[PDB]
């Protein structure tokens, strides 16, 4: 089939919906790629090793949206709504529960379009979500070292110390993929960790990975309270399927921490559990509340596209194939690609953005 | 006796020469000890945690600098030369043999100045730098992970990479103090390290350290150029005694690795093994040669003050109490202190900055 | 009941039916054993170690098959085939859609035969192979040391390398039991490694188990072939369900290895997924492709027959009772052991079997 | 200066003098080398790689002879005493005094021979032995692994076993450099071991290296006969500075053993702590006493000659560059080369190799 | 609704029902709780602990056993039948197919009583009962350090030994749970330590967690034999479903062990795998057969009331909250609850204690 490949237009987003590995692998399948030029240059790939694995490079967007299939990283902007085509397949991230127009675009289109995080096993898990989960925890304790620094607003602790003198501390409020992922590098660094989550079971996990090293507390607001007010780095990572996230920090805990200490909640998209957490910007990554530096830029991934791009390709990769190969005919193969389904031939298809627009259903 | 502790007024200076602990301790030994205001702050110490320690806080350096023992982290600086005294005891980082106007300073003013630099035992170890190198590996690579991301100028390269995904790759030339920390780190987070080193035995001492974990590599051209053409991160931690240092990494090198990759040396002083490499500033931390970021920034430890002064008092502590109850005899019963000496009654004593200002003698 | 077991009589077959450990919690039951004199020698167990736990050590085969339960390793031969009753239990390897005139064999005498290999679980798992599993993954590193050695024909590498000297590099294809096992092994002995997979599910599993020390890659053409042109040793550890092997490894990626570095493939029966692998004597266990060591000896378990015999029993005992007890019935209570039957009262049973010889059925 | 590579011609002898790295660093420093062809080969190194590194390759033995230097792995033959002349510098290991015919020939022709194996630090140490004893402690067990496989005549034990089944059963005589590189690979592969040495400080060393996970046990007679009766691989690792070895393991106690158990005794040549073993030829490896096998072929290093010679040229190498830069002056510089010395100018020198051809000096 | 927590008057329980955490957690949901006065005190917990956690302190147990839910530890004794209300609900351990009485009493009253012991998940685990598994595991091995100490009757042995002298040596008979969490304690301690299990797959999963440190041991009566005559701490840790435990150590067994030896048996109620062992007091918890040291108290975890309240209280918390917010509702929810459900209004409810007191339902 024929595969298209656009440049990623949306702001600092560097990855690339096909990394040259993917292409070599979809060419010996029976395919083609066409790739916009410079399309992979932010990640690390040159056009040229794109021609080295058998993509044909086009020079322009145009070129590559006009494809049977288009493979991104982030949903269509305004931008390249005219470059959409009524029979595409499209398979990208969409969220489009938060975008309307996004969502009635589509719609007028009639294409079908494949979002990677509604891509869903009968485990309930999202396969093509869980490698930004991995990275944005290693991210958070690198992003979290950084801020502790004196001329990057912290305190100036180094978190493994050194003998003679104490380590860091860092509380991790959830041990699921992401605080799981946190407390490995923070551990690698040297520092004092705890973490704290409300699954017993998940703890008992955890021990078998990290054995005495960690201290793995029961979420309680009594023991939330003593940990987050001794700590130098407190990381967000809490998820709760059937909404958004507790705040578990309030304000008043917050002013309970030592000034030039750090925060950072991964948990952005759902609130926070930290109550005086919102988003930032880049040329304002963080701001101060109490001396306490907060750190909200989301989309963590982004800050490194070359091993990103990869880590999503490996999983999203059967998916291009197998849709390639079978088309539309996947969906009725593959129940996990029947779930990614949200638009298709005007219809909005998925239950979960139905009940969000239920008058676009 | 009375002891004094300026606040540093060095650009970017922000440790102390005494912390809190500290002076409780000289408190406890009889000694009383005066502090300026705010000498503390920037390493986290409020006043207020100095006068529960038993210091007086003074409001002016004027009032710091009066007293019979001056103890600070840097060198003194112009602005401060009138506030010297004739028979004072300063106990600082000098590194005279670079500052010649300071030197004849301190020898027309006729105190006695000792230099944490030159303070040296029989094993020909510099007691007092040590837990300056400790912290200068240990940063080495949170700096370097820094400057990988993408909007940083990097690669976007995440050390640890995923399962499924290459780790990063840390090349490391020097296997002593600083080259031996930053693999502690980096292995700490999960990237792929060579180690380079010319001594065998260290090699040897190494691998009890890390088991077959990182590669310990002999240090020879060859060997040196494959390696460093396939980094992602360069670390520069070679010392050689007499002189200063070979340059490993020739711009030719350079030139053979791959964009976005980073070069760190910490050897700046001394020059650096990598040819390319040159001192840089903080607002403006690193430039690019061949696409190769580069940092270059000194005194790497003043990033984590806290952490730093620390370090540095549990190894000068006991040598301010020596001084504090022996005064000029301590350097008769130490002979560690003894070579710390470098100048005493406008006679310039230190050997090796006489052979440099073979005139001064 | 009376269970006889008769010395094994296939060549380089070492391994016995029975343990002494097993015979006598058979004895325990209620049952008797009958051995052939020597059946255990080559395995390290004496007749006496067998009349010590109950057995009757009987002089001869045609005494052991005369037996209402025959317990073995290896599928009955020719020379056997006489010595088969019409209502016996045979319990052992068949590989039955490998041998129609042994189907057919078995067919005519009326027996019932259960396979170890078809004995399955609900998991879909065959608990009666893994043992084996686990063993070869162990042996592929030990066999692949011996050959890089220089007498035996490799480069003359040793894989932990020494301070100061690289660590050979192996390449494990395939990460489930073998390649997993194989990988312990290496590590141990100090190597570089890496394993693919294209389950990356697999791949974070294996990160609970061995961290950052070995390298976890995404099995995809492109980073095989340049890690393969890198190795010392590549081992062959790839299973696919519905099929024979995967050639992952054409002869064109073999042509790109250097010289004297070796290949184990424990891919053997299935075909492996190197190219110019096929099966190797014993008086000849290797031989050379472009100067690279092949090696393609089937059933690796077989050189320690010590171990093999007991990891066996530990895993078929429980049935050997079990059948003891309830004879026939046993396999109308245990769906693993009715899954084991293949033949009785001269029709073929499994299906399996049957879609081979669909004209025997 | 001009330096000379001979290919070595005893037999199974495959290593080389220098390896293309060294020479190359060599070359940089302003001499040259003429290596003779295929002088490289059985290591690893071909003639390109060696003219890559700015060596002249020459054709004949003799064009390698005639220089100023000479370096060599083993010891000269008859068959080039009429190469030698008479102010060469011949850097190799020697062994004089189990040659006298060898040392009277380097007596005549009056040229300076210096062996590695006498080149001593203050330390007592021999730096340049070392690299050897480290990879024969590691080979002991991959040696030991092979044949205690059943086809190789051992009793058919894995050493790692698997759950469930009992690992093999390691017992190293001696905790220096070789046992101890021998406990780290029997620990690798999975073994229960146990090391003995009569040094307790050197006991309590290895325990910070190993922890719990090896038995660390004192050396005496009563604890050696109950561990050498349960062992299924022996290794022989004792070495006593005033003499020859200690029978630590006579007839008897190797009469108490498990058939198919195996020794291997690296202190071959010094006589061994194995009452019954003896060197072995490489036609014929081993044999057996008492259904015991026995591995007794020295110079173990000769089995990874690419490993090997790397490893023995970063020792030699800033010997063989003092040697080049100062010729003859280097003895009166360095210590340790001085103690290489064996023989000058037709006069014996060494006092060890005098007090055994005391009519020689 | 109104929770009240009376102080545990069972012989030597120091556990309590609620700690102050789970209070102030209970006090947030809308609840209120009144504590006897002193009832957190042998666990560590003062009133004053509780006031501040929102808890009404109240001076008698009637007082606390007068509201709508008790929350308790152990089971209700003859002195508190009188206390007991017709509509209470009671949460607690039970045991009620031990006490007939008991069951009787519960009976009359007509309360709704739940046992923490029946509370199960389809898994057909019991999640309120491992933590107590765990603890009694951990126990395991210090009782046993402790009884092998000479003044407390055992052979006077260190587990960890010291370099130069065999550690101790430690077996456990299963490897479940308790088994499991005994090995991590005696491998912390230093001992050799060998786990027999009957499940292959379970002694799979304990290499995962071990590696080769423990050695993995499949149960049968030869192995057990040899390994429990050459044990200093033997720990019997068997569980099987249908049933109680098999002896697997008989007294000749025993006899065979070495003087001042010790058993541990933490499979006290339900038999014990152990022959010679039967329960033991406080004020004399150990008792010698044939030298050998029997410890057979129960409730382990009762030594530790400060970690055990902690323990249990993270697991039955949850559903402390969804008794109090939905009353009798959550058995109708809640599966597990419904499970731990015994008698309600008269009637016997639980199916395994109807089917022990078949007259009673
Ligand atoms: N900013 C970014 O780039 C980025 C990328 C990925 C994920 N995230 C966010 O990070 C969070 C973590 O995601 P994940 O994949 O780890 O989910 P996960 O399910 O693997 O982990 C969440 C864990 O939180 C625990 N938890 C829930 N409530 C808790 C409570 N009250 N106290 C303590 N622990 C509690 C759960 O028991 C679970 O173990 C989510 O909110 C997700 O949206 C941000
Ligand atoms: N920028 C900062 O804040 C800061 C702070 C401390 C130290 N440093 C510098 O870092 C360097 C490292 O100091 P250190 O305490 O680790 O010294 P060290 O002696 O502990 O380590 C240096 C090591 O380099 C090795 N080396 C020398 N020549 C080599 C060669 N050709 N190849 C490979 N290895 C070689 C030596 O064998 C030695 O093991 C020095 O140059 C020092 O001035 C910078
Ligand atoms: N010669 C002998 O004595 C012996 C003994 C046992 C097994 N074997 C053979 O060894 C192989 C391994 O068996 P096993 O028990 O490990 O099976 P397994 O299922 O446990 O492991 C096989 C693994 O291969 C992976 N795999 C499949 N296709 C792949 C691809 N294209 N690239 C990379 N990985 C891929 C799967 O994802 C899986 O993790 C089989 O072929 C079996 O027949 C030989
Ligand atoms: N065959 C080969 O290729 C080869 C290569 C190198 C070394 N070797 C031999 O191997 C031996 C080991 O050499 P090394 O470098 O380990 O020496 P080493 O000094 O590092 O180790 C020897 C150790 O033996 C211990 N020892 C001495 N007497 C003992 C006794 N009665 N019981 C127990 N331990 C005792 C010492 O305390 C010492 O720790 C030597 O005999 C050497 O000649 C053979
Ligand atoms: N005294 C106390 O305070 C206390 C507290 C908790 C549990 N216990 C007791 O301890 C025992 C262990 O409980 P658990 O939670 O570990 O159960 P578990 O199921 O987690 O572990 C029991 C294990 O025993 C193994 N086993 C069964 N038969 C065996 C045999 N013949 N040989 C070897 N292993 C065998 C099973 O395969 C299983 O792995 C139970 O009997 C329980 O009643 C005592």
């Amino acid at each position: 089939m024929e595969i298209g490949v656009p440049k990623e237009i949306k702001n600092q987003e560097f990855r690339v919906g096909l990394s040259p590995s993917s292409v070599r692998t979809l060419v010996e399948a029976g395919h083609t790629v066409f790739i916009e030029t410079q399309a992979g240059i932010g990640a690390g790939f040159a056009d040229q090793d794109y021609v080295q694995a058998g993509a044909q490079v086009v020079p322009s967007a145009k070129d590559a949206w006009s494809r049977e299939m288009v493979v991104k990283v982030k949903e269509p902007l305004p931008a390249e709504y005219d470059l959409m085509q009524k029979d595409q397949l499209l398979f990208t991230y969409l969220h489009l529960a938060a975008a309307r127009e996004l969502t009635e675009q589509l719609m007028r289109v009639g294409l079908t379009a494949i979002a990677y995080e509604t891509v869903e096993l009968p485990n309930r898990s999202l396969p093509l979500l869980t490698p930004m989960s991995i990275i944005a925890g290693r991210l958070s304790v690198q992003f979290g070292a950084r801020f502790l620094e004196r001329q990057q607003g912290g305190r100036g602790v180094l978190l493994g110390g050194v003998p003679g003198v104490k380590p860091g501390k860092v509380v991790i409020l959830g041990g699921g993929v992401v605080g799981t992922e946190a407390a490995k590098m923070a551990v690698g660094l040297g520092a004092q960790v705890q973490i704290f989550d409300i699954n017993v079971e998940r703890l008992s996990y955890l021990e078998t990975l990290f054995g005495s090293r960690v201290e793995l507390l029961y979420s309680n607001s009594a023991e939330i309270e003593t940990a987050v007010a001794e700590a130098d780095l407190l990381i967000g990572a809490v998820l709760v399927p059937g909404r958004r996230a507790p705040i578990l920090v309030p304000a008043s805990l917050v002013e309970q921490m030592r000034t030039g200490s750090v925060i950072v909640d991964v948990a952005v998209d759902q609130g926070g559990c930290v109550e005086t957490l919102h988003p930032t910007s880049h040329t304002q990554p963080t701001y101060e509340v109490f001396g306490v530096v907060h750190y909200g830029v989301p989309n963590m991934p982004g800050a490194v596209p070359w091993t990103a791009t990869q880590a999503l390709n490996n999983s999203t990769l059967p998916y291009v194939v197998k849709l390639a190969n079978q088309g539309l005919k996947a969906l009725e193969t593959d129940d996990a690609l029947a779930k990614g389904l949200n638009v298709q031939a005007h219809r909005l298809v998925h239950p979960a953005v139905q009940q969000v627009f239920p008058d676009l259903a």
